DNA sequence: TAGTCACATCAGTGATCAGTGGTTACCACTGATCACT
């Protein structure tokens, strides 16, 4: 919802010429009436990504451009960064160099555990995403398919978070609560991802979206000072004031949405032990209520855990077989949508 | 048949730090035989 005003300003010398011009200006007549099925034909070797660029910024629209690769989407990411360096240009779905699956091969019977292997540049890239969807209009996300996957709703992300501005009078204990809110971890000697330094009257952040470091300096219960240093070694970048701070996790939830996911984590379960009664799956059951067991104590205790995204639906209120809550709700009504 | 799912816990796997654990006499007096009257 919260999109300040971004004009989208290409630098690249290369411009539509021949059949590029009108076969671009066809595509913005017929798009201005409101159809909602639109076929482009191109090949390769024009720029695929410049013509995106080009309805981007002859639009000005939040944009969501859509690709079924990493070869393809990682170098589209870097051209849209290139000719929209002051907008915000990032790649969502991405959060691996290298995956597991922790899926079921039946023929095999096989249940393989999930393994990651987080680039910190690739999660930045995708909770920028996720928070500068919510920050500024000037976004252009691309992703693979599991962009229709059902993250938290923009909602939470946007106003169950806390904001922080100068000369405020808020108690160090409830910033504390607030963090643990958030999904945040407690690491004092070194200065990992998500984690608050908290030595008196300095409370040091990493958030999720941006990978450098945010300090607040106190003056009794009200803060005094706020900064943007780095993590590792404190270099003072720039003079900030006001900062609406969002959590390290897409399933943002604030105390009601935990009474809410902790209600729909109960129906749904009381419901699936009465399907697994029925079908006669005891063992199933059983793995199903020591896995539930373990999680929903410490969700109302820190939240942050694997497998979060399997009780998204109870995170974000919706019900069986509507649509899930997906990054098109942290993009508004009158979004783009690239494929 | 392959790029999708979150910033998690394992269970040791298996060197180093750090509690403990034990270990190593100049004089001086009486002794005293043959030193003395």
């Amino acid at each position: 919802m919260v999109r300040a005003g971004g004009h989208f300003e290409v630098v690249s010398p290369h411009a539509p010429a021949g059949d590029q011009p009108a076969a671009i200006d066809e595509l913005e007549r017929r798009i201005n009436a409101g159809e909602r099925d639109v076929v482009l034909l191109g090949a390769t070797g024009t720029g695929k990504s410049a013509t995106t660029a080009w309805l981007i910024e002859r639009l000005q629209r939040p944009t969501l451009v859509m690709a079924p690769n990493k070869t393809l989407a990682a170098q589209l990411a870097n051209e849209l960064r290139e000719m929209l360096p002051h907008n915000a240009v990032e790649y969502f779905v991405s959060y691996y160099d290298y995956y597991q699956p922790e899926a079921y091969i039946a023929q095999t019977d096989t249940y393989i555990e999930k393994d990651s292997s987080i680039n910190d540049d690739v999660e930045r890239l995708r909770h920028s995403a996720t928070s500068a969807l919510l920050s500024r209009r000037d976004v252009v996300v691309v992703a693979s398919v599991s962009c229709i996957y059902g993250l938290g709703t923009p909602q939470s992300y946007l106003d169950r978070s806390v904001e922080l501005k100068v000369g405020e009078e808020v108690p160090r204990d409830g910033l504390l609560r607030l963090l643990v809110d958030v999904q945040y971890t407690r690491n004092d000697m070194s200065f990992t991802r998500g984690s608050f330094r908290v030595r008196g009257d300095t409370v040091e952040i990493i958030p999720s979206y941006e990978e450098l470091a945010v300090r607040i300096e106190f003056f009794g219960d009200e803060i005094e000072a706020l900064y943007y240093l780095h993590p590792l070694t404190g270099e003072v970048i720039r003079q900030v004031d006001s900062l609406r701070i969002f959590p390290a996790t897409h399933y943002v939830a604030g105390p009601e949405r935990m009474a809410h996911a902790v209600s729909a984590i109960e129906e749904e379960l009381a419901e699936r032990l009465a399907e697994l009664e029925s079908q006669g799956k005891l063992l199933e059951a059983q793995r199903l209520r020591m896995r539930t067991n373990y999680d929903i104590e410490m969700m109302r205790q820190v939240g942050f855990c694997s497998g979060i995204e399997n009780y998204s639906r109870h995170i974000d209120g919706r019900g069986p077989g509507t649509p899930p809550a997906t990054l098109l709700d942290y993009f508004p009504e009158d979004f783009l949508l690239v494929i």
